[PDB]
């Protein structure tokens, strides 16, 4: 449907994200059949919202269980005569709500907030009972998708392609919120700049049968331009335009106001304008450059769980280490992420949660684009998680980029043929900003067959670490190589959205070998050496903030290690080598080819 | 090895040069000073020794050399050079004149100097040592080249290629009637000893004594010797001194040997006719700094952290260890399982080339001399030790594709009827299970290196611990031999605590090698548990190695991880040299 962000003014929000939930397992799925929704919580404990349960109770059994996990949780109603709504902002994978035994709504999208209009069935004065049924489980029509396993034993045992651990639960906001029977509920901003000297901020808006009248206040509360009516444009005069450094942002207030009730909402969006030219990345007319991170929604006990210490902290490090930019890695960020991004200038590559449609990184399917795994309903669901993405970040100046997916196997024929339609779809979703599909490694430039339908090309490499084992003399020569076939084949803006190396924070030595500190330094360094001598490259992310959680692997020592800061937020010894090299070039150039 | 009744050449420094354009053998360097030389230690490898990076993984020429003064004492006596371990190959010049060379590597290797040395004066002893291997080299690999003359060495076992020198270097005197081959061989029933000699115009007097010179038997001849009525516990050895008499000179040679005879029944390895039970490492020639060089200091104190952890036996895992090793071995009577540097003949264990692992260009025709030959070494240097009661021709190949069984099969035969008195085993991969190996018949006892839990059913206790089973009852049913678990751990990083248990931290190190314990109790035929290494060792580099391989009990430091506590509660809580009654 439509999606707003609640905000207070003559609105009002209950946060029931309140921790301490009732919360339990269904390890023989008698919920939906004992109708668990009726009363009690059974047997029951505490947990805290928000929050992924897996690693909340220190218990393995309960990390790894893969099935139906019970919510539960009382509250009292203060908004009357206010439409009373349930908001979700992020149930990861599958959820089922119930208001006292009345099934409300439910939601398949993991990353994504989805609401449902409670008003008549609540009285605001007395309790009422919330009861979430949370799936943790992945099929192949799932975004991420994956394969979930029974054994002899009935016993479920989840599988998946990404390398995060599959945290599972209520992430992020659950509240009560309360707005007028005449709402505002759909919104659609889209701005254009000229020569930084003029241009319009086109409206667009839903209502509930009630007229629009939009004003665009400053960040001082001065009007600046009017409008009356559901659609059009509106003009300012030399801009307070919303650039990277900075980030001005404007405040639109609309009004939907009916012959008795009113509402009036804030919006705050900024006057810029993103495209791609040649090989450039243009903000505001101008060639930017990119730096920072792909980071995780991942922390120690809370798992993929939302806290506002983890946000200014590690934005903290991010504004200490000379970062611009990061990429939502993998899935939908929380909605507050981007809102910092919106105000403190952070440009962002926004992404969907489809990862891990890839059978080649090492009783798996023999064809990645047959009707057994990735089918037309998995076209289907991944057009839908695009669909969902876009109608909630569609407004922020911070988001440059849509990426549609995530490392895919090309190679198989089919792949073409699963992804064009998704392009298509994608752009006459979303017109005002890029596309782009991240590229796996073992489709380079030769073999790859995905990459023209995207504006941008998105490059994960990983020479001298995977391939090159320890060669950096080799890894830069077969490094330049494929960036100059690239090049040579697209003529796009080259991002590299992933380059990094496993480190133990504490491991040295003297011949700067793998895992060691002095090896992360020297490889990153050999990395910017060759980023410097191509003219396509437009941006640089290093593969990630700190080290996260993964499934138990051979490869994976205590999860992913290849960050620059750990898990803990303590930098390794090559974050000081990243202070120097991004806080010393000009901000939002690239560097002339050298210091 | 010598003793005498010498002037140990390895002491101190050696000059040291490295030949980046291949110019030494051609341009003669060994008739003059090394030009551009600077000081190294041996023993040691020369790898890590400069914390250099290019020198560590340097693929050529390596040049050593050292003058020494040969002392007048040995006026008329011949001169002998003995190395006692050159790695992988080693080119020895003598003062403008070529003596020796030899492409053994963990085997000693020595030759006759006595008319190019005059006694009394300083010679020049210069040493190539080469670190190369091709498919005919033990162990096997293969180099490759690209422009700019780059050498890369690509090898298929784990731990990381030390090269150098890498044991003591000899020079020791011997009358002009010496005693170059010994044998013994002991037998008990329910016995004596059957000695053996070779000399050169000199007859043969043998003796043997028991604490001191107390002589309790005697002999006069190159066979029987039997006459009056060595545990692992303690080990009691007798000293049996050869004579060697001649018209002028005489010579006498003290050769330690204790009195024990090992054979396998049925499914038991009977060590003076008593069923036993294996506990310990498989370690390595590593340590911090040194590389595979060999030092007293470590031996005392790994001996002591074995000694302290409750282990009994070990195996010289994957090449010849130091013959001190072994003395000590036989001092506090240790059962050992000799293993030769066969190692790497499989080319499924890829990080995650040939065709075929049994055609010509590789393992055919001088893979399969060679490594008869590494067996023939191993054999002529080891065999009167008492405390090696297990021959070992090769560790984990790959015997699927096709032609294997042509391999290995004369092998076991040649070595058979080289060493009869001591059973004969060749420890196999993973990959090859009851179902699918073609050689485990060949052998006495079978040896098996078993992961799961690890590499496959990773992290999963419950369904590790059914396919062990089932895979080794299965074994038994099968065989119906001797099941020794000669490898058997996981990864654990020294400091990684986990509250979940999970992989590479020490709880599961703990929770995985008891559960492994566990199935080693229920089943009858296996006579030993050996986990897989002692301390963390070097390896080449690849994304599966934090820093070498972290499946040791010990740090590479040796300091203890949470399993060597375990450990030593599991093996000092039994009663020596015996199984728990399946609990
Ligand atoms: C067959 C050739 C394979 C080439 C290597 C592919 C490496 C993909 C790297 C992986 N890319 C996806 C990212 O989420 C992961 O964290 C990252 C990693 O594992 O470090
Ligand atoms: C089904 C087989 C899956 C792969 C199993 C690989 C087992 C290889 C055993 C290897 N054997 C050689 C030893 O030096 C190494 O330490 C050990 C290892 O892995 O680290």
């Amino acid at each position: 449907s439509h999606m707003l962000r609640p905000v207070e003014t003559p609105t009002r929000e209950i946060k029931k994200l309140d921790g301490l939930w009732a919360f339990s397992l269904d390890r023989e799925n008698c919920g939906i059949d004992q109708r668990w929704w009726e009363s009690a919580l059974q047997e029951s404990r505490a947990i805290a919202v928000p929050g992924s349960f897996n690693d909340q109770f220190a218990d393995a059994d309960i990390r790894n269980y893969a099935g139906n996990v019970w919510y539960q949780r009382e509250v009292f109603i203060p908004k009357a005569g206010q439409r009373i709504v349930l908001r979700f902002d992020a149930v990861t994978h599958y959820g089922k709500v119930w208001v006292n035994n009345q099934e409300v709504m439910e939601h398949q999208g993991g990353y994504t907030p989805f609401e449902a209009d409670v008003t008549p069935y609540v009285i605001a004065g007395k309790s009422v009972r919330i009861t979430v049924c949370v799936n943790n489980e992945l099929n192949w029509q799932t975004i991420p998708p994956g394969m979930v396993i029974t054994d002899e034993n009935g016993k479920k045992k989840q599988s998946y392609f990404h390398d995060f651990f599959n945290y599972a639960g209520i992430h992020r906001s659950v509240m009560l919120y309360t707005t007028p029977n005449t709402w505002v509920d759909d919104i659609t901003v889209v701005t254009h700049v000229a020569q930084d000297c003029n241009h319009a901020s086109v409206d667009w808006q839903v209502v509930a049968n009630g007229d629009v009248s939009v004003e665009l206040r400053d960040a001082d509360q001065q009007v600046v331009a009017t409008g009356q009516g559901t659609s059009g444009t509106l003009q300012v005069v030399n801009p307070h335009l919303w650039q990277p450094g900075e980030g001005y942002l404007y405040e639109l207030c609309v009004t939907a106001k009916s012959q008795t009730e009113c509402d009036i909402y804030p919006l705050r969006v900024g006057i810029r304008s993103v495209a791609v030219k040649g090989e450039q990345f243009l903000i505001n007319h101008k060639p930017f450059y990119f730096t920072g991170f792909g980071r995780h929604e991942d922390a120690d006990l809370r798992g993929k769980g939302f806290d506002n210490v983890l946000m200014v902290h590690d934005h903290a490090l991010m504004d200490w280490i000379g970062a611009n930019s990061y990429r939502t890695s993998h899935y939908p960020y929380a909605e507050e992420m981007l809102d910092w991004a919106d105000e403190h200038g952070i440009v962002v590559i926004d992404e969907t949660a489809a990862v891990g449609f890839n059978l080649s990184l090492g009783n798996k399917p023999k064809e990645l684009y047959s009707e057994e795994a990735v089918n037309g309903e998995t076209q289907q669901a991944h057009l839908q998680a695009i669909k969902e993405l876009i109608a909630r970040d569609k407004n922020h100046p911070s988001v440059v980029m849509w990426s549609i997916a995530n490392e895919p196997d090309t190679r198989p024929q089919g792949a073409r043929e699963y992804f064009a339609p998704l392009a298509e779809a994608t752009r006459k979703l979303d017109p005002t900003r890029p596309i782009t599909c991240v590229n796996v490694m073992f489709c380079d430039a030769h073999t790859d067959t995905i990459s023209d339908l995207f504006d941008v090309l998105c490059l994960n490499r990983y020479y001298g670490w995977y391939v090159q084992s320890g060669d950096l003399e080799t890894a830069e020569k077969v490094l330049e190589k494929e960036l100059l076939a690239w090049q040579e084949k697209l003529h796009q803006p080259i991002i590299i959205t992933e380059y990094g190396v496993d480190t133990l924070a504490g491991l040295h030595s003297m011949y700067t070998d793998m895992w060691s500190e002095e090896y992360q330094c020297a490889w990153l360094d050999m990395y910017h050496r060759v980023f410097d001598r191509v003219s396509a490259v437009v941006g640089e992310q290093v593969w990630n903030f700190a080290d996260f959680a993964t499934s138990q692997g051979i490869l994976r020592v205590g999860g992913n290690k290849k960050g620059i800061f750990t898990r803990d937020r303590k930098p390794k010894s090559a974050a000081f080598l990243l202070q120097k090299r991004w806080t010393g070039m000009n901000f939002g150039e690239k560097p002339q080819q050298g210091g």
